[PDB]
């Protein structure tokens, strides 16, 4: 049972295809059109079905060229409103029909962000982007909004002629709109069945540059050059991922670099990964996000979680594959460094929620929980830790990668649960069941807190980070003179980030220590978003008033939730900046991404 959906489940009926014909109106901030759903009955004598909707205006429902009766139920908070459709003729098992729904979105759709020209790089044209994961596809179009149903899709999108539309699909041409010469129609085809959270749309003043045989980078003109360089390793990563997961089935692998309010680091939209512009560090150091998004082309997009309670299947296996890609490119010591860093992020998430919090369980129960509120590093890192522990228990990376490839092959184009995964793990490792039976499954899968066992990690690249962090933590006023810019000479950007992560775990540090750190290391000059974020959190938690305008600027100039949420929270927790944090949120709220605005509001206790 998918407890996040109000629609008829997959056991009743299944959407096989969506044909979307829509028009984008920037003056009204609406998407208007028709969603033609090809539905297959799974039951005898089926006479009605229910779809998910959220803030949608429905004009009519057409089946067999005639209008049919439908009713929208009372709204169920974040789940939206169920839409019951009365079928004109009872359907037998396996019978298929086409249901054409004429709809319009609300300007406040939780799936969309409408940007004014002032919010874009070019300053001349507006911009629109979607973000359906987890349950926001229902805020764009009526659908069975559950990852347990997979469908193909075709779409025709009408937009003002000066703008470009892209979707999570293969581009199928453009023409002037035959109904309006001031507009263009962009066509799309997604021939591989996908869960509806993978439907995505962007409309804006977009330009492209080729960076690989199957990859274009898309962004506004101002970011194209920097993006092509930042993501130049994409093809090399795709070749490694194919070797690990089997064929890349999606055709194209394009990248879209969104405006700064994009709420996540990346979104694995098929054929067109969406990325935050905060990855544009200038040195490719944040490329693991591309490796992660590429990996989802197997773990998440091909093999999908049946319900959001099993989201760790998507994230845990993706982080596992991402870390193998980075390990192939940079070495096994680097894979262990990143894996150990991940354990640290898990420690942080567990400490933030509390060790008994239900959101720290690997398999969660999302009954009456908004998925956006439960979202965290837990499914990524606790999921990764489980797989890394199993890799060590089962004979190493080569052996465990054999399982990963077989798992992807077994469940391709399907939606599965934790029980399906565990059953297959036991089947594949039938000769190692004695070892598998030693795993504390109840603790790993269903208990809150840190996992019961911590994997073994090579420390080579981590040692220098820990040693420098410990020197600062144990330093007294008379030791401050010993620190110098030379302390960092042999540290990579990754190691500088880990040094800050280690130090931040012990924050606050004395104000004089943080002032000395700026004096000798000049961290204020670093633009790398990950390093800058950790440095500013360290400054604010250590009560440095000079950091207040820097932290407020980072929190608002970009909108990646990983950065924006903890920055606003740290600023609200610092007495000197509390009022400024609340006022800044109130002033920016109306122009923020709808999900980010909701979450920052909840974090700040501002309604
Ligand atoms: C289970 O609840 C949730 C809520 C939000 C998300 C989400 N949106 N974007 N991302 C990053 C790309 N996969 N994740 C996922 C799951
Ligand atoms: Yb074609
Ligand atoms: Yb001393
Ligand atoms: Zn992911």
């Amino acid at each position: 049972v998918d407890t996040c959906s109000l629609a008829s489940p997959a056991s009743v009926c299944r959407t096989k295809h969506l044909h979307l014909r829509c028009s984008v109106d920037f003056t009204r901030r609406t998407l208007t059109g028709t969603a033609a759903l090809t539905v297959q009955s799974q039951e005898d004598n089926l006479r009605s079905l229910v779809l998910d909707t959220k803030d949608l205006t429905i004009e009519k429902v057409v089946i067999n060229g005639q209008e049919v009766k439908y009713a929208l139920g009372e709204r169920q908070s974040y789940k939206g409103s169920p839409m019951e459709i009365s079928l004109p003729i009872a359907l037998s098992k396996n019978q298929e029909i086409v249901i054409e729904i004429s709809f319009e979105t609300s300007p406040k759709s939780s799936a969309l962000q409408w940007l004014t020209p002032e919010q874009t790089s070019g300053k001349e044209h507006p911009y629109l982007f979607s973000q359906c994961q987890a349950i926001h596809c229902r805020a764009i179009l009526p659908c069975q909004d559950t990852p347990s149903v997979k469908l193909t899709y075709t779409a025709e999108v009408s937009v003002p002629k000066e703008l470009v539309a892209l979707m999570s699909a293969i581009r199928d041409g453009e023409t002037p709109d035959p109904e309006d010469p001031s507009r263009k129609i962009y066509k799309f085809i997604q021939k591989v069945p996908i869960p509806c959270y993978l439907i995505a749309l962007v409309v804006g003043a977009l330009e492209s540059r080729q960076i690989g045989p199957r990859t274009l980078v898309w962004s506004e003109k101002e970011q194209v050059e920097k993006s092509a360089y930042e993501f130049s390793e994409t093809e090399s990563m795709l070749k490694i991922a194919e070797d690990l997961g089997g064929p890349y089935v999606w055709g194209q692998y394009d990248l879209l670099v969104l405006p700064p309010s994009f709420p996540y680091g990346g979104m694995e939209n098929p054929c067109l990964t969406f990325v935050t512009p905060t990855l544009l560090a200038g040195d490719k150091s944040l490329s693991n996000v591309i490796a992660h998004e590429i990996s989802h082309s197997w773990t998440g997009n091909l093999v999908t979680n049946k319900t959001w309670d099993h989201f760790w299947l998507n994230e845990g296996h993706t982080v596992y594959l991402e870390r193998h890609i980075c390990g192939r490119l940079f070495g096994e010591k680097f894979r262990h460094f990143n894996a150990l860093g991940g354990w640290g992020e898990l420690q942080n998430s567990v400490k933030t929620f509390g060790e008994t919090h239900p959101f720290t369980k690997l398999v969660v129960d999302l009954t009456d929980i908004d998925p956006d509120v439960a979202y965290s590093s837990v499914p990524y890192e606790k999921g990764f830790a489980l797989l890394f522990y199993l890799e060590q228990l089962l004979g190493g990376p080569e052996i465990f990668l054999g399982f990963l490839k077989a798992y992807v092959e077994k469940f391709s184009y399907k939606s599965i649960t934790t029980d399906d995964w565990k059953d297959f793990l036991y089947s594949y490792f039938k000769d190692k069941v004695d070892v598998l039976n030693q795993v504390d499954w109840n603790a790993w899968l269903y208990s809150p807190g840190l996992p019961p066992i911590k994997p073994n990690y090579d420390m080579t690249l981590t040692n220098a980070c820990i040693a420098l962090s410990q020197r600062w933590i144990t330093a007294k006023e008379d030791d401050l003179n010993s620190f110098n810019a030379t302390d960092l000479k042999d540290l990579s950007s990754h190691q500088l980030n880990e040094f800050l992560a280690q130090t931040l775990q012990r924050a606050p540090l004395p104000l004089g220590h943080i002032k000395r750190m700026q004096e000798v290391y000049n961290f204020n000059a670093i633009n790398n978003s990950e390093i800058r974020f950790r440095w500013l959190r360290l400054c604010i938690q250590s009560k440095w008033e000079d950091a207040i305008p820097l932290a407020l600027k980072m929190a608002t100039e970009q909108g990646r939730m990983k950065f924006t949420r903890p920055l606003f929270k740290d600023l609200a927790a610092f007495d000197k900046s509390h009022d400024q944090a609340v006022r800044t949120y109130q002033e920016h709220k109306a122009s923020m991404h709808p999900v980010t605005a909701m979450l920052v509001g909840k974090d700040l206790k501002v309604d």
